[PDB]
């Protein structure tokens, strides 16, 4: 048998305190006066005795919602400590304003106060309440701080720093306190989601919490936003400094669903679509016969903006729709120009043909629209965007072409058979270099698909399921490596000469493969093919008749098969899958704010023209604080709606009849 | 690590499967087995540049099975020197059956596993890298074996 | 504008009726019956008005639990019509034992009896209420009856004999109307389920609702034998006669849930491990070693149960792990030395060697067994086991073999080399069919991945996922026809001979491919290889120069290759995924299905010899009514239980108020 | 005629299945209070 | 709610009539030019009354 006892005792309550708690509880409010009123004579009932859950007199009737009998116990002068916070958390108007009126165990730590409390409720009425007072919660400090205080703070107590830190932002994120004591509540949210999201990522412990109070603060903000009733107000926001300043603000701070507002993405979309007022209501038909005519127009529009500004032709490129498909049209002329371009081959170093010299300008034009970018946005937001790697990549690639034809041209003169050059010659060089440039300029056009409503969300989860392959291409690189090493190791002996191949060919790109593995890099080679297929089985075979270094080689051919397709391939199928199933969700909201961002671009007066054409207060905040003094009460009337449309709602219904019924029978009887 | 658990799983029946149909090719063609000086080449198996007797023995025959999962061995192989049309179609049929059942059917099935296995073990992914990391943390924490090789001898 | 008004216009009501319906909606009790005596006097208020909703003054008080005014309007001889079937459904027992105390529109169809809907309630108050009197339930017709009544019921009116149907068949299948008024609850469930799963099938039109009621069904026996408190009455129930006879019978109409009970099968792993007692506590290397020593000791085993079956040897073997362990053995045993029989070549028709001579024991002792099998099952059990099917194949296969030697050794004396043989001689028809056998008995041994814990639910899995392989096989099968037609029809003008083929080969299956597309069985073989990729593109090519023709076959093989591969084959992989998340959930109870028929196929006496060595009752019925009336009522507790532990509950609690204050206020003023 | 069947039925079904959140203890509790009050001002 | 709709419908009210979908008066787009948040607000309200 197990002995069972009470390993870690307590104090035990009489029979007098036990009968007044369950009076207590039970809500009579004539025993537990009259109980009051004969422990100040006899002293024999501690009024402020707990129960075996630890609750004393006052927190029963708190709990229960007992405003009579609680006011009957703060006028007996009942020990009140901690009160508060229970009343707060319980979320009871009745008993906050009751006790603001006036080392035990605690179910609150010692640095919650009473605002704190309330912010973290997110309660209106008793955080307006408590707000009334003189009360202020304390500044966190940086996240990187390195002052005396933080590093002795967390070499001291790290638990206790970290749940004070984590405490105040809780505080701070509560959508009803930022509703009041705010100048700015939508730019307070604004920053405060990106200040929880950098904590986030400091934060390895606790992620979970600063992310969902990052995603608390977003969702506030987008809300907020929700409660504009007419376009006047949102034009207001959105316009609003500290034109659609604060929207630009927004997409500073990655705020993705307050971006993809609807009324915020139907005035983008009017803003986008300036020339045409009905272009909502259109046929596929006339919508892309309209584009087409306005690609195909485009040279005129770039000139008439260079010759007169001010025409129906000259700020007719000015507007952002038709810019975006100017823009379009003349990047597929180019990439026309250079699908022309590979349409005598003998001469070194050849002068540039008509195609090369129209090639020329839009190559000219990308470098001066790079380095106008460059400098009139920044650095740290050129460099923060992706695309403009291989913007860059482009720019190099093609500024080594040029360099390299000027050198073939002027080191070359006579005309000898590409049969006999160099292998390092310089046009040769220069002819891989512009096949490369020419691939990632067609690739280039992935960028556009964001344009497109059924093409913008489909990039975004491809882009998003880039970073799952990133993420396997480690593993896979390690796996090949290994074998890649152990198979060199095995075949470097018998490396043969490539004269001794039957057409002297050497590597595994002959007719017939040989030297597979003889060296590491094509080792390499060998081992990537492989995947494909295109390695055939002979490679493993060796002249000498050592069958048992064949084997081996070949049993290790196929062990990194097995892993590579079976294994590895199998893997990344199963996490692309669960990757783009979690992402599914948001490909909307993320693809609106692509997009947003990218009709943005085109809201600037620089770039403007194309390439190659591009190389030839008070008041205000007045009607922003109304605008935000109507949207902060909607808000607080919607979301007290929501919230009002537990077991202790059924246990205050049974303290009021228990407590009507004391009464009934008293009066009666 | 845990998909490998799926991944054992599955190799028992792709084995079993293996084991049968090899047993059934070389009980077919064992008897057309030739030898290494009557090859173009004096190479006699898979690993010639023109493969011959592939399913001549058991384990030459479970050679033959393994690399035809990845297209390494090809048709001809199911070819024998003698007009035996019949018998050549019966070896081909069951060389094709075999790669329907690897290919098609188990490849198909063991996908479906590790997607069901990898949406499973994805929820608790965190506490088990936690741990693991916890154990490899701790692992440095003694005394013992401070010096890493070959500076421990 | 849009006017709005009342199309399909009603009867208003008057003042005075509204009055006295709010009187009874808010429950005073005085003014109703103030109101009830003055229409005795003034016939000024129609006592049986509806309300914008159709209810009446009884339809108020039934649906407010208010049993006082109730009784009240009842006593005033108010329209009671159907009232009955309202009470029912409000599940209330006051109201319903004061309506069985005592065309116009309805919530209840005409077909819809007290009894009938107590049933669809399945709350076991009425339900017993109901059935103490003496009510009964319409007679269903068979599933395909041909009657005079069903064919004329099915002609004039077909929705209203379906609807009465499924009324009928969920008042049955009620779970508390089974409790009561049946003999036997458990088989009762059972050939209800079989028969609602019948329907289902037949009934292509609420096959849903059948298949609900069904596993409804299903459920109940199961729970019901979940009761169960006792071994011995776990092996009376399960022992019942109408051993393991209500095993047996439960096994038969595929009650899965109720055979995979945890307390059924611990019985059956306590018969499973006659021999080991402790066979549940072991480590694996002891039960590994004990299996290979039990597999080994096989034959020793067979000859003392042949010898003398009363001994410590003759009947351990009857044991129904062991006897499964022997089979398991010999079976092994057999494809090992078929294994062996492939280790003078040139001899037409030879006579069998000793691996041969060794084999044919275990032959004829397999196709004794399976008609040993046939004889005492039957037909329909036989030939229901889809295994059977494979076991026919393989006897048919070795049968013809061993035809065919005998023909070859008959027919042919001389020893002619394999080159100069015929295509259809007897020896190499005979080895082709042998070796087909030796692939089918090996895969035979899939069956016994049952036995197992790690590998039955997998095969369970695995043979599901099989019906949706078959299902994409028919599509597949379409196109790949398709495509071989149009190739088969572009191809076979440029067919040919065998002579001109560089090494006199003809076909795909030579070193160098050709005639690829010349024939359509060829072009099958073609188009199947190309799944795989062994069939090379140069087969696309004919020797004339006739560009166009071989560019449209190139065409039409790629095009197939992109749906096979691209289309075919990743909607084969969805439909796998999806089929085997589907099925996850329902694994082990399958498992353990398949997993009880394997073991009970070891219980009988018959068979007990592996190959080769098989060719050399009212005290009962009181006890099981004993304890299934104690099954029932521990079901009823624990289902009432179940339930205990909606807006019209909060109806009814103001109901309870507004009632209480009114008698209050009347009592006082 | 048709329709107006279907009509009644569909609104009595649509009831039905509606009727079979925090306002209602709020009501609740409105209800036993002004219950409360009446009676003590009765008796008192 | 079947009631209250009921009550209100027992008097004389109507519902404005939305426009057509690709509808090009001058009312439609002198609405939609001064305020379009409140435009499509009011269009969205009235499809759910009449739905
Ligand atoms: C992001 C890209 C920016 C940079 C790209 C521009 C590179 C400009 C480089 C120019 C050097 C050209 C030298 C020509 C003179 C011949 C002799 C010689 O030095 O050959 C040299 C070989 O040099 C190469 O082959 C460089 C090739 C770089 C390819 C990068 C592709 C990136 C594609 C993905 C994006 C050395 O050879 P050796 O010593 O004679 O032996
Ligand atoms: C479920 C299986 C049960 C049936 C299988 C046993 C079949 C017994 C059959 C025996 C006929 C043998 C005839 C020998 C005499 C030679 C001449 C001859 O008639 O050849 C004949 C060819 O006949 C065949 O080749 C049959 C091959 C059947 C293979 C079935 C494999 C099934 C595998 C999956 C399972 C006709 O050829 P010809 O007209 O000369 O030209
Ligand atoms: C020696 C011989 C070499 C031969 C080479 C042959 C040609 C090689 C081609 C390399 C492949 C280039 C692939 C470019 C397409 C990437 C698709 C990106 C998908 C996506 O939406 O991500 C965006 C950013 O992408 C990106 O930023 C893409 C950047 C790619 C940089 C590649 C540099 C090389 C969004 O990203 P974001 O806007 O959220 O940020
Ligand atoms: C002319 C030359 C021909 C060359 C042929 C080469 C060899 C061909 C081999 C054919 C493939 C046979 C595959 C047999 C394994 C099937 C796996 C079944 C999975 C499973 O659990 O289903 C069980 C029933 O299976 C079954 O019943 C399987 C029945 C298979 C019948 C095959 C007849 C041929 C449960 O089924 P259950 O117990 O619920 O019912
Ligand atoms: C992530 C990295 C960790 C993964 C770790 C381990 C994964 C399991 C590795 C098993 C590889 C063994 C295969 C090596 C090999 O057989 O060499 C062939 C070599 C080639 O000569 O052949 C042999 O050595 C012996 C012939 C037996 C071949 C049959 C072996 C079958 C084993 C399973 C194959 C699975 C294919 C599944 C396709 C559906
Ligand atoms: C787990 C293990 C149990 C799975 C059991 C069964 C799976 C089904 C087995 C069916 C295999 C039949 C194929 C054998 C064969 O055709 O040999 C070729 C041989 C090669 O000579 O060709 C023929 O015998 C006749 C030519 C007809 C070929 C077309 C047959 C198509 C059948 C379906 C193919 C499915 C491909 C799907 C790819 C998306
Ligand atoms: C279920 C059945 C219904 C499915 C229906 C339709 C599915 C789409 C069919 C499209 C097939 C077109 C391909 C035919 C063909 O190109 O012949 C080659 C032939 C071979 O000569 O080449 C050509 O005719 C012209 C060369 C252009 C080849 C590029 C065409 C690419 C089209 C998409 C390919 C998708 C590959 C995706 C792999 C990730
Ligand atoms: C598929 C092969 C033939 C490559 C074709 C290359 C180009 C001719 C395609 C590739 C991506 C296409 C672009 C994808 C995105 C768009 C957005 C599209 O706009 C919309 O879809 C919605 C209307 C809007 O842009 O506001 C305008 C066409 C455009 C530039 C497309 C123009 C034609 C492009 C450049
Ligand atoms: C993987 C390759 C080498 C093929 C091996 C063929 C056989 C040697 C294997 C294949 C399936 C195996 C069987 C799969 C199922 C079982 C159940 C197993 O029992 C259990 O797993 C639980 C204990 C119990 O049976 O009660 C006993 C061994 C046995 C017969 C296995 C014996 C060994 C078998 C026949
Ligand atoms: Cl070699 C190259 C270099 C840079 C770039 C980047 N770049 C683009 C590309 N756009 C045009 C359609 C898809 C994206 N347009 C530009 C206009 C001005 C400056 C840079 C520009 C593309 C190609
Ligand atoms: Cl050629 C063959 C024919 C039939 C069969 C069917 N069969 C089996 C097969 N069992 C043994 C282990 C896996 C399933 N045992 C038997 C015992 C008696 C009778 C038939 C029997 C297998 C192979
Ligand atoms: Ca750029
Ligand atoms: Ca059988
Ligand atoms: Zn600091
Ligand atoms: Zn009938
Ligand atoms: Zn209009």
């Amino acid at each position: 048998r197990i002995p069972l006892q009470i390993v870690r005792a307590e104090t035990e309550l009489s029979a007098e305190e036990k009968a007044f708690l369950n009076a207590v509880e039970k809500g009579d409010y004539a025993t537990v006066k009259q109980a009051l009123q004969e422990a100040e004579i006899y002293y024999n009932v501690n009024i402020n005795c707990m129960d075996p859950l630890g609750r004393s007199a006052l927190l029963i009737a708190i709990e229960n919602e007992n405003l009579e009998i609680m006011e009957l116990l703060l006028n007996h002068s009942v020990y009140v400590g901690d009160a508060l916070l229970y009343a707060i958390r319980k979320e009871v108007v009745g008993a906050v304003e009751l006790l603001l009126s006036y080392t035990q165990f605690s179910e609150f730590t010692p640095d919650i106060t009473p605002i704190m409390l309330a912010a973290h409720t997110n309660n209106y009425e008793i955080i307006k309440l408590l707000v009334q007072k003189r009360v202020t919660i304390p500044r966190p400090h940086q996240i990187r701080c390195n002052c005396v205080e933080c590093v002795s703070s967390s070499e001291v107590d790290s638990l206790r720093h970290s749940r004070s830190r984590l405490n105040i932002y809780k505080a701070l994120a509560s959508p009803s306190l930022i509703a009041l004591s705010s100048e700015d509540p939508i730019l307070t949210a604004f920053r405060l989601g990106w200040e929880l999201k950098e904590l986030s990522k400091v934060e390895n412990e606790f992620k979970a919490e600063y992310e969902e109070l990052s995603q608390q603060c977003k969702l506030f903000a987008k809300d907020l936003l929700d409660q504009a009733r007419s376009s006047r107000e949102l034009e207001i926001i959105l316009n609003h400094r500290d034109d659609l300043a604060k929207l630009k603000v927004a997409i500073k701070y990655h705020q993705k669903e307050f971006v993809a507002q609807p009324n915020c993405q139907q005035l983008l979309a009017t803003l986008w679509y300036d020339g045409f007022p009905g272009w909502r209501r259109k046929h596929w038909v006339v919508k892309l016969l309209t584009c087409m005519t306005i690609g195909f127009l485009f040279p005129m529009l770039s000139i008439a903006y260079l010759i007169s500004p001010r025409s129906n032709l000259g700020l007719f490129i000015k507007k952002p729709f038709i810019k975006f498909i100017c823009h379009t049209a003349s990047y597929l002329t180019f990439l026309f120009m250079l699908l022309l371009a590979s349409q005598d081959l003998h001469v070194q170093g050849p002068p540039p043909t008509v195609v090369e010299w129209m090639i020329l300008p839009w190559v000219l034009g990308f470098i001066w629209g790079e380095i106008k970018e460059m400098w009139d946005g920044g650095f740290t937001e050129y460099i923060h965007d992706w695309w403009n790697l291989m913007d860059f990549a482009m720019n190099s690639l093609y500024l080594a072409t040029i360099s390299l034809k000027i050198v073939a041209y002027v080191k070359y003169n006579g005309s000898r058979p590409r049969e006999e050059w160099e292998m390092w010659h310089p046009t040769l060089i220069a002819e891989a270099l512009f096949a490369i440039s020419n691939i990632l300029s067609s690739l280039r056009l992935i960028s556009l698909f964001t344009a497109n409503s059924h093409l913008g969300p489909l990039q975004i989860s491809l882009g998003r399921m880039l970073l799952d392959i990133l993420k396997f291409l480690f593993i896979y690189c390690l796996v090949l490596l290994a074998f890649a090493n152990g198979l060199n190791q095995l075949y470097f002996y018998y490396e043969t000469r490539a004269i001794d191949e039957p057409n002297n060919c050497k590597g595994i790109r002959c007719e017939k493969q040989n030297n597979a593995f003889s060296t590491l890099f094509e080792t390499l080679q060998s081992l990537f093919w492989s995947v494909f297929g295109l390695l055939n089985l002979y490679v493993t075979n060796v002249k000498a008749r050592h069958e048992f270094t064949e084997f081996v080689g070949a049993t290790m051919f196929g062990t990194y098969n097995v892993i590579s397709l079976v294994v590895l391939l199998n893997m990344l199928i199963a996490m692309m899958n669960n990757s783009y199933q979690l992402i599914a969700d948001h490909a909307d909201i993320e693809w609106k704010f692509a997009r947003t961002k990218l009709w943005m671009s085109y809201f600037d007066e620089g770039g403007t023209l194309p390439p190659p054409f591009n190389i030839i207060s008070l008041i205000q905040n007045q009607h922003y604080q109304e605008v935000i003094r109507n949207l902060v009460k909607r808000y607080v009337a919607a979301m007290i709606r929501n919230s009002k449309t537990t077991e202790e709602n059924f246990k205050e219904l049974k303290q009021d009849i228990s407590s009507f019924r004391y009464e009934v029978l008293d009066l009666l009887g």
